[PDB]
């Protein structure tokens, strides 16, 4: 999160944290998710495509730091990896960047809700927010473009939802946006997601609910003029949820 403001896990406590074991066993952060209902985590699909064996993976709730244990944190291992079968990647553009992980602890349970592990909320089907609607981006990515480090502490920040009419004007990305994409940016351009916040949640208000509206998904460079974060428009896929988690 390039701008915005540190915050912890209770603000956000449906942030799951994903990292990855090396042979070796050092073991590095990857991307974001949200949960979904206790045995489930979504994310994005760019984050495990390159390593998509579910064994190498761990996700924690209830953490609000990167390389250090929260109080309250709960870790699992990933007893399904469920990435999209139409996945594609452009230079740029993440089309179908959408992925599933069924958690399931070394005692076998999925996540107990607590004050900082809880649920968020799907959308009704193909209900967005209107365009310049406020919505909160959490994540451990980087908080400047050049930076070789993730931040120790969550951030988060507030970016407006872009219409797609605008997004898809040449300057901005033309037709590497798609009607399953959201687009969002600050109209300053000084706070955006950035490597590392990939999979994580774009949370919106939606008749008086907190709505996981989108996932991080690309874009070019990050708080760059007329290059807006992209998102995976999550109410566009609830058949691909609903059928996948039954
Ligand atoms: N918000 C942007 N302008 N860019 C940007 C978005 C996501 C990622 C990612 O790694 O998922 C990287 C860069």
């Amino acid at each position: 999160i390039i701008g915005g403001e540190f915050t912890t896990i209770e603000n956000q406590p449906w942030f799951a944290a994903i990292y990855r074991r090396h042979r070796g066993g050092s073991v590095t952060y990857v991307c974001g998710g949200s949960l979904i209902s206790p045995c489930w985590v979504i994310s994005a699909t760019h984050c495990f495509i390159d390593y998509p064996k579910k064994e190498d993976y761990i996700v924690y709730l209830g953490r609000s730091r990167l390389n250090s244990n929260t109080q309250g944190e709960m870790k699992f291992e990933v007893e399904n990896l469920i990435l999209h079968k139409d996945y594609s990647a452009d230079t740029l553009a993440h089309h179908n960047d959408i992925a599933l992980l069924k958690i399931r602890s070394k005692e076998g349970r999925c996540a107990q809700p607590s004050r900082t592990i809880q649920t968020i909320a799907l959308p009704s089907m193909y209900n967005d927010p209107q365009f310049g609607t406020s919505c909160e981006i959490t994540g451990f990515g980087k908080e400047q473009s050049t930076d070789y480090l993730y931040p120790e502490q969550l951030k988060m920040t507030v970016v407006k939802l872009i219409s797609h009419r605008e997004c898809q004007q040449p300057h901005y990305y033309g037709s590497e946006v798609t009607t399953k994409m959201l687009c969002a940016a600050d109209p300053q351009w000084k706070t955006d997601s950035c490597q590392g916040d990939s999979g994580g949640p774009l949370v919106c208000s939606l008749q008086g609910r907190m709505t996981l509206t989108g996932i991080v998904s690309w874009g070019r460079g990050c708080a760059l003029k007329d290059k807006p974060g992209v998102y995976t428009r999550v109410s566009h896929f609830l058949p691909w949820i609903r059928s996948h988690t039954k």
